[PDB]
């Protein structure tokens, strides 16, 4: 009937958690704590910085100053006007996200107990709500201290995922990783609303694409509809199904509701199929179902969502390493697609700000032309809007279940808590066409039983996969996996980001000017989870890569930023070109990663504040739908063209040396669809240098380059090559 | 902090179990039974022979004269002084062995219900203990009659193990075997103690030998340590690991406790491997871990145990009857050992006397030169 929002200003009272945690309102008010204004959706750290109680954790070592608050309790409280409910109507209190272990009280009556930050929480407060002003109170306890209510198995200790993360259902990266800082945090990080449901309401509208015929513009779509229907309403309510696109109604089917759960099949004509980027258009259709009274015409409920007619199949290799990781290929609408995309890490360490970054972050993948994105298991499950943009822009989604590095419990308690989470997340996301795969020693009850049983019963349409320094080194160039998850190369962020997240005295990386040593601030921005003072480790990955490619480490800061970014740019470009050029054996590549979730020194190609590194532009030019690239060969180099579309293309490619300007090759090529084509074998060039690949397709000039020779290269000479080439800046 | 013992003289009241078993203190005191002195750890048959109520079951057919007592109830009762507990400390009532189905009351408040004679039972009596004299009452019911609370599957009837043994967690030989007499018995056959735990305490110290190199006298040992740690104590407590042998300290490692559960790996030098008899020396090292306050130096807990650097692997045969029983060999420290030893049967039908025979019985295997012993199910 309506959805009243409870977002806005709340009252937040925080205090250290006693030996016996506070579970009641009386104890929460009796506890000695601090009361400040809070914003919902939000994180408690955001509300305290607004109150001037904590410094900006994105700057210097301030992140460590939030440590004592991991053992704090958080008391959210607000009043609300009760919506009007009539007889038979239900009043549901909806939480999009409670982080994490909380007791929810409405008018002093406990209505629920939350223990999973990744799923929604809905409570029927119809019998406890009162006329007029009502009270809503949420008492959160320490997530870190909650771990000591469990006995960990041997295999749960010592993994990269924190021991505190093993027995609780939270995002593992919040406890600290190599790419995301430790920031357990708490609060109501998603919407809180009040929902009124009629006695006749839609419980679930499951849209399933049975078959698709892109040529004939036909598709068979199934609607699995479950409803709440009083028996007095049986045979008196009708379901009104409506398929439309751009305002034009494609189909309107009506059927009398004689049961609470029905299956409707629709054989559609003149409908386009949903394709990932490059392989066609991401055709979306508005699918609406409403329960209407046959006599009065009253609309009791309406569920609307944009769907896409698409089939997904995971063809597994049976010859070259059958059963080993990466030996598969996605079959979308019967066609074998080549996957190119990035890994999805947290958008923000304070996850209430995630929704404010989705639009910009997804637009990075659109500019990058990613046809796939893997949502990393260390992150929370992204909300509905993220999948809506992936549906709209044709970006397929590989979804991990929130499981971190390490083995988990095999007992009933963890399985039941995980089954509840998987069922909730599968029912919520199974209707998005962008979602194409679920992902979870071969005796793990978690991956081989709990998660697989959920997919078997609630999403039989998508595959489930139980998967739990020179870049030209044979370690990379001899990877046997057809589907690769590239490790990624470190790269110093753009100078503006350094001056924004470092103290003025810490902007320069060299402590006391010593080339080889990092200050305490750069070590923090290398993700040092706990404030243990040491020297070396992950930060050496930066200078090592610059030393291999350019010989020495530049003392000048801007010379170092350009050098470290150039190393990451050439390395990541080489990986994409090496896998695109080794088709059809190679079936996809997902690299780490497009964007950071915190101002840090990472292997991402763009930082938290939107600063695109040099690698971002390099990757953009080798992510084209039709890309002319050069691979190393046995006795020279092989000029080739890769096609990630379903259409053939003609063009002309020219290869020239930067410094000398000598034309190495020029000729016409035919890029057959959905395959890579060899153009010509280029003769080996003398010494170091760099080639220019200029190719025109349909009156559009595209550009690429190839760095030949062996390192170390001269940084000033490499800068001269990039400058003279005129592709980048 | 301390471990006060509750062993010694208790009060034992026994009576035939009625149609509705006695579960409360009021019903136990209201029941018409006999009250005698009892010893803990002990068996009820031992306490009655001390009272002159049963003849020596080890002689002639006297074992059959204990038959009616299989349907009896057993009411243990004693008083105890409460140890001093401060804020945050926990008072744990520890049972090494309750045989078997019993309701445990402390000051008239039920603190637990036992139903497994083979494992320990620990109850948090911090919130029910009172200053001064406290009362501890354990009301055991008939283990044999407990079987009639279950419906047995077809395959559970007719085996050599008694049908009464199938649905309960007790030693199957107590119901009768070909080597051990039927003597169901009852009582608190292992220690009963009171334990005081600090808020900072060790939950489990798991020692694991990752690898061993007997020639180079090296070994890689892992410590899986789980602790109870209030967040106010995070970063303020340190773990002190100590490996020693014959008083000589081999390694002393310190690490700040930043989490409640950590994995510590120790690459050791000059350490000997543990070998079974004949294949070398049974080298044991004292492995101690303590949680110490960084500022005050207070030792909150200490777990000590003698460990041995040893790896075990079961090489299974793949040619001569692959998968059939007996087609395997133990690989200790990489070497294929030949196992020679005996089967371990109960040390006493009244299992509270087991501990008094272990020393003599193990010494039989030492004289026999057994390098293996199978503890029979």
């Amino acid at each position: 009937v309506s959805e009243q929002s409870l977002n806005g200003r709340w009252t937040l009272k925080f205090f250290p958690q006693p030996a016996v945690p506070v579970m009641t309102i009386e104890g929460a008010e009796a506890a000695n704590g601090i009361v400040v204004d809070a914003v919902v959706p939000g994180n408690v750290e955001i509300d305290m910085e607004a109150a001037g109680l904590v410094e900006d954790p994105m700057v210097g070592n301030n992140i460590y100053k939030l440590r004592p608050y991991e053992g704090y309790q958080w008391y959210y409280s607000r009043t609300f006007a009760a919506p009007v409910v009539t007889e038979g109507q239900r009043l549901v209190l909806h939480f999009g996200g409670i982080d994490t272990f909380a007791e929810v009280y409405v008018n002093g009556i406990k209505v629920g107990s939350a223990d999973n930050m990744l799923i929604e929480h809905d409570y029927d407060i119809t019998s406890v709500v009162k006329e007029g002003e009502n009270r809503l109170d949420v008492i959160i306890r320490s997530s870190v201290m909650e771990a000591q209510n469990h006995f960990l198995g041997t295999l749960s200790i010592g993994n990269f995922s924190n021991e505190e993360s093993a027995p609780v259902r939270r995002a593992p990266s919040t406890y600290g990783w190599d790419i995301m800082p430790r920031l357990v945090s708490a609060g109501l990080w998603r919407d809180v609303t009040l929902r009124v449901e009629n006695p006749v309401t839609i419980v679930d509208a499951n849209w399933v694409t049975l078959s698709v015929n892109p040529k004939a513009r036909e598709a068979s779509e199934s609607l699995y509809l479950q409803t709440r229907l009083p028996f007095e309403m049986h045979d008196k309510v009708k379901a009104v199904i409506t398929i439309s696109r751009d305002g034009r109604q494609i189909l309107r089917k009506e059927a009398l509701m004689r049961k609470f759960a029905n299956l409707f099949t629709l054989n559609l004509s003149g409908v386009d199929a949903w394709w990932p980027r490059g392989y066609g258009e991401p055709a979306l259709y508005t699918a609406e179902v409403s329960l209407v009274d046959v006599t009065s015409g009253k609309i009791y409920d309406t569920k609307t969502s944009k769907i896409g007619f698409r089939t997904v199949k995971l063809e597994l290799d049976e010859v070259n390493l059958p059963g080993q990781p990466g030996q598969f290929q996605f079959i979308i609408n019967g066609e074998p697609v080549f996957a190119k995309g990035t890994n999805w890490v947290p958008l923000d360490a304070l996850h209430s700000r995630d929704a404010s970054h989705v639009e910009e972050a997804v637009q990075l993948m659109v500019e990058m032309n990613c046809n796939i994105v893997r949502c990393w298991g260390g992150n929370v499950y992204e909300d509905t809007h993220f999948f809506e943009l992936c549906d709209k822009y044709g970006i397929m989604v590989w979804q991990d279940f929130a499981m971190g590095c390490g083995n988990y419990s095999q007992r009933d308690n963890f399985a039941a808590a995980l089954e509840k989470e998987a069922i909730s997340v599968v029912v919520k996301l199974r209707n998005h066409p962008s979602l194409i795969l679920w992902s979870g020693p071969n005796n793990d009850r978690v991956s081989r039983q709990v998660l697989s049983r959920v997919i078997y019963e609630f999403d039989p349409t998508r595959p489930y996969l139980p998967s739990s320094g020179y870049y030209k080194d044979p370690f990379y160039t001899e990877n046997p996996s057809q589907f690769v998850s590239q490790i990624g190369y470190h790269g110093c962020p753009n100078r503006e980001t350094l001056e924004r997240m470092f103290s003025p005295d810490s902007v320069n990386p060299w402590q006391n000017g010593v080339v080889g040593m990092w200050n305490d601030e750069w070590q923090t921005k290398a993700n040092r989870i706990y404030d243990d003072k040491f020297q070396g480790g992950r930060n050496d990955l930066m200078t090592n890569q610059v030393r291999i490619i350019f010989g020495e480490v530049p003392a000048d800061l801007d010379d170092f930023i350009f050098a470290s970014q150039s190393v990451q740019a050439e390395a990541m470009k080489f990986f994409v070109e090496l896998w695109r050029g080794r088709r059809p054996y190679r079936t996809g590549i997902i690299w780490w990663n497009i964007r950071d979730g915190w101002p840090l020194l990472s292997d991402a190609i763009s930082d938290y504040w939107g600063g695109k590194k040099q690698a971002f532009y390099y990757m953009q030019n080798v992510h084209h739908d039709v890309c002319c690239l050069i691979n190393p060969a046995a006795n020279g180099y092989m000029l080739k063209v890769d096609n990630n579309t379903l259409k053939d293309f003609e063009g002309v490619v020219e290869v020239k040396d930067v410094a000398s300007g000598k034309q190495v090759f020029k000729g016409k090529f035919v890029s057959k669809a959905n395959q890579m084509s060899e153009i010509a074998t280029l003769p080996m060039q003398k010494g170091q240098g760099m080639l220019v690949i200029s190719y025109r397709i349909e009156g559009n000039e595209y550009f690429n380059h190839y760095l030949y020779g062996e390192p170390p290269y001269k940084l000033d000479q490499y800068r001269k090559w990039v400058k003279k080439c005129g592709i980048y800046e």
